[PDB]
């Protein structure tokens, strides 16, 4: 019905998750992760729109290790007040428990952090900028995206799970709070994403997962006909180079180790480790102004060669975003 693990979870974060509190988990209810398992986490600050109880803040802040932060916002006291209850429990997981804790939980509307209460979000303090199921259920998501823009460090990185549609909402359907409560009727069109998102300073999107998502309920699907809802997780990296199109300078990439064998970063690029792999100027850009040039060596910019087409689906790389997700889902 939307809010579930739209897809399996990942194995690393199994591990984990076994030792977070159970009432952390039953409650929460997010379409699938919205956390890397690069390996690329350590000493990260995350931070989390619409966390609630914080099970992936909780997950996260072992991912960081003791020496990385998290902070969860939420709007909701009685969502806050249950996630807050287990600060010391798992700070056990850090083996100093009533005193190591990263974590932490602000209270505030996510389109607006730098007033969210126990203090204040400020500019380029955050890594990586989490969300589960949250962004389809804010009013102004420019003002929102933009701000999630002014809160990540040059380089850093929107890596979120949501709901999103096939096609436009009807008028109707926009208005139906019952549509809106099971985080469907604020979802977005894939191609108006794209949009907001490079309005507000984010010209490259990245998808990492799709997910089939059902209405059943006809209640519902009666407003919504023949839309598919989806449930996608993108990564959008700040960073001031990008272009809106993959041009390719004849640059390869090199993963190191340090992490894995093979270093995966979305559904068209797989680095393993000492194997060199050419991309296109922006997936360079990603690599050496994120947290991953120090998994990367990164060839020198030459000479365009127009749109980038050294990938094996790079046809379907150059694809409109709604394509792309039909395509990975079939
Ligand atoms: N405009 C807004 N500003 C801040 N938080 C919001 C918000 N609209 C919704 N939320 C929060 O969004 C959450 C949706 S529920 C998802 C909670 C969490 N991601 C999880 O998977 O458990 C709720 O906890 C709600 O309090
Ligand atoms: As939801």
């Amino acid at each position: 019905s939307a809010c579930k693990l739209a897809a399996a979870v990942p194995e690393s974060h199994r591990k984990i998750l076994a030792d977070i509190a159970d009432e952390v988990l039953e409650k929460f209810y997010g379409c699938g992760s919205t956390l890397p398992a690069d390996g690329s986490l350590e000493g990260a600050t995350v931070l989390d729109l619409g966390c609630g109880t914080g099970r992936d803040v909780y997950l996260a802040s072992k991912l960081v290790g003791e020496h990385g932060k998290v902070i969860g916002v939420d709007m909701l006291d009685n969502q806050l007040e249950v996630a807050r209850k287990y600060v010391e429990y798992h700070a056990e997981k850090f083996f100093g428990s009533p005193s190591r804790s990263n974590v932490r939980f602000l209270k505030g509307f996510i389109e607006n952090l730098a007033t969210a209460e126990p203090e204040g979000v400020p500019d380029s303090s955050v890594d990586i900028v989490i969300s589960n199921c949250v962004c389809n259920l804010s009013t102004n998501k420019l003002a929102l995206f933009k701000e999630i823009h002014r809160v990540l460090r040059d380089g850093g990185e929107l890596y979120f799970s949501d709901v999103y549609a096939d096609r436009r909402l009807s008028e109707a359907a926009q208005q139906d709070p019952i549509l809106y409560g099971e985080c469907l009727g604020g979802a977005l069109y894939l191609e108006d994403f794209r949009r907001l998102v490079a309005e507000a300073g984010f010209r490259d999107v990245r998808l990492v997962s799709v997910g089939p998502v059902d209405v059943s309920d006809p209640q519902l699907r009666k407003l919504v006909p023949d839309v598919q809802f989806y449930s996608c997780t993108f990564r959008c990296f700040k960073v001031a180079t990008l272009e809106a199109t993959r041009e390719d300078y004849g640059q390869s990439a090199t993963y190191l180790g340090g992490i894995g064998e093979e270093f995966k970063l979305d559904r068209f690029f797989t680095f393993p480790r000492e194997k060199p792999v050419r991309v296109d100027r922006n997936t360079a850009e990603i690599i050496r102004h994120s947290r991953l040039h120090q998994w990367f060596s990164v060839s020198a910019e030459q000479q365009h060669m127009g749109l980038f087409k050294a990938n094996d689906s790079y046809a379907l790389l150059h694809a409109p975003l709604s394509m792309q997700v039909e395509q990975l889902v079939s």
